[PDB]
């Protein structure tokens, strides 16, 4: 079995812009979620081969993870904060679609999501 290519993190054709909100997403939001005790399953793309989940990429067609998000932030991939917020949302929603409501991995995602939303409440206004 095989994993798909990861989500795009480099594209010289895509216009880029640094914004105070993007800087906050890296320096506050991502950094805080990354250090959380439940972050580890989310720090890299799901390796469906290693985890013996052959159905994963049949069910999840818009994959996303914090490793990818970290690279997109550090390598200035984004034009705006909404693109980055959408990536986090995709990551959470994927987890909830693929797994069962009770599952440990779901409780971990929910903890991270609660935290994420608290941090998004302090998103600075655009300079
Ligand atoms: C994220 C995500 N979304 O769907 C799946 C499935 C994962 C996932 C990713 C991993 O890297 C490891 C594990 C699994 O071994 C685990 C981790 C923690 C608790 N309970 C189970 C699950």
């Amino acid at each position: 079995s095989m994993n798909p290519p990861p989500p795009e993190t480099s594209n010289p054709n895509k216009p880029k812009r640094q914004t105070n909100q993007l800087q906050y997403l890296l320096r506050v939001v991502l950094k805080t979620l990354w250090k959380h005790q439940f972050a580890w399953p989310f720090q890299q793309p799901v390796d469906a081969v290693k985890l013996n989940l052959p159905d994963y990429y049949k069910i999840i067609k818009t994959p996303m993870d914090m490793g990818t998000i970290k690279k997109r932030l550090e390598n200035n991939y984004y034009w705006n904060a909404q693109e980055c917020i959408q990536d986090f949302n995709t990551m959470f929603t994927n987890c909830y679609i693929y797994n069962k409501p009770g599952d440990d991995i779901v409780l971990m995602a929910e903890a991270l999501e609660k935290l994420f939303l608290q941090k998004i409440n302090e998103l600075p206004t655009e300079e």
